[PDB]
């Protein structure tokens, strides 16, 4: 039982980055394994998951 969100306001040169964007996540989002990936746009975006036990 976990939740996910995208936020393609945030800038994509960061999705190159892949400690920045679980660092941008989990600070605000305080998801776990922040990344970003592929849409079904062709656009990558980084999405948020947070997930408790």
């Amino acid at each position: 039982d976990c939740k996910r969100k995208v936020y393609e306001n945030y800038p994509v040169s960061k999705c190159q980055l892949a400690n920045q964007c679980n660092y941008d996540c989990k600070l605000d989002k305080h998801a776990r394994s922040g990344e970003c990936f592929y849409d079904e746009k062709r656009n990558l975006q980084c999405i948020c998951d947070y997930c408790e036990y």
